[PDB]
């Protein structure tokens, strides 16, 4: 009762497209796109895939930020608890996930880093289950650092390598 698995854009588990039809009026909107472009790269760097964003149309997964609530989902509980969410990516209005802005963000980091989190969120995208504790970017602030200082560990590399490149 869920075998359904369609896809409009280049969907083949190999290439995943991401589109941001919205951001949030509080910080450089470009800093939200740039880091997302540098984030999807972290994966291509260690994978022979190709993730690209279309200027307009339908993308494998739609990203949208908001605060308080946004119709979809049972609405965020507020600041705390969860920091992000991700629904089964593959169904029509399913991949079009949304990020919880109910918290205080800052491109300068400090609070909740969206960059480090970026690579984490994508982890679920590639149906990547969770590990035990291999100091993976999953761990809370495994390596809290700027976006240009972002670096993976040999342990986090032992998880993805499971694909053999
Ligand atoms: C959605 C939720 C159940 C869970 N994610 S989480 O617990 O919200 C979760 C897990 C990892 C990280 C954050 C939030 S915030 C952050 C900053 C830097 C690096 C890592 C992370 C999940 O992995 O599915
Ligand atoms: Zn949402
Ligand atoms: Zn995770």
């Amino acid at each position: 009762m869920f075998r359904e698995m369609p896809g409009g854009p280049v969907w083949r588990k190999h290439y995943i497209t991401y589109r941001i039809n919205n951001y949030t009026p509080d910080m450089n909107r470009e800093d939200v796109d740039y880091a997302i472009r540098k984030a999807f790269q972290v994966w291509s760097n260690v994978t022979p895939l190709k993730f690209s964003k279309i200027n307009t149309g339908m993308a494998d997964i739609l990203v949208v930020f908001a605060r308080g609530a946004h119709g979809d989902f049972h609405a965020f509980d507020g600041k705390g608890g969860i920091l992000a969410h991700a629904f089964g990516p593959g169904s029509g209005i399913g991949g079009d996930a949304h990020f919880d802005e109910d918290e205080f963000w800052t491109t300068h980091s400090g609070g909740t880093n969206l960059f480090l989190t970026a690579v984490h969120e994508i982890g679920h995208s590639l149906g990547l289950g969770h590990s035990s504790d291999p100091k993976a970017v999953m761990f809370p602030t495994y390596k809290y650092v700027d976006i240009n200082t972002f670096r993976l560990s040999a342990d986090d590399i032992r998880g993805i390598q499971s694909l053999y490149g």
